[PDB]
């Protein structure tokens, strides 16, 4: 089945990606591809073949939407199910599509943005180079020019969770206060 289910990962949507979500229950076990090399899986990887497509999917979405947008949503939700971390290389190319779709506003994009904010906010690893652009895009689109209220509520939720933790110090006072005052 590892050879066959990979075909569904190719974004033959036909409203089946919701059925591919069923495979999340399997990924809840180990998903050892991120914490170590991809070769640490034992005869269920051929999660190499799935991580490959999850990484390569950025091509169409960054080289230019709802179809590939939902494909990215579901594939990143499934991959990030158990292990919250993932390589910076894919972030550096995926977060561009976020702003590209944000500035395109002139319905599912709201849910795509919700899922993307959920998946991206788990870990912060940039060395204040692009993270600045991340916080700026947040405070300038999700707060200032957000047409729908659900995405504003979700960013309120994520910043609440940020200020809620106390242990590790992923957020900082500067961007925290900036977001709070913009809100």
């Amino acid at each position: 089945l590892q050879r066959g289910i990979a075909a569904c990962m190719t974004c033959g949507n036909t409203k089946v990606l919701r059925a591919v979500h069923s495979l999340l229950s399997r990924l809840m076990s180990i998903f050892p591809t991120e914490p170590s090399t991809s070769s640490v899986a034992s005869k269920y990887e051929e999660e190499c073949l799935y991580a490959a497509v999850g990484k390569v999917i950025y091509e169409g979405l960054t080289n230019y939407n709802p179809s590939q947008l939902f494909g990215t949503l579901m594939i990143l939700k499934s991959a990030c199910s158990n292990n919250p971390s993932y390589i910076d290389r894919l972030i550096s190319v995926f977060m561009r599509s976020l702003q590209k779709m944000v500035r395109e506003h002139l319905g599912t994009s709201e849910l795509v943005m919700l899922s993307l904010e959920l998946v991206k906010t788990r870990l912060a690893v940039m060395s204040m180079e692009m993270r600045k652009n991340f916080i700026q895009a947040i405070l300038t689109s999700l707060i200032e020019k957000s047409p729908d209220a659900k995405i504003l509520r979700a960013v309120v939720k994520i910043v609440e969770e940020w200020v809620k933790n106390n242990s590790n110090q992923t957020p900082t006072l500067r961007e925290k206060s900036i977001l709070l005052v913009k809100m």
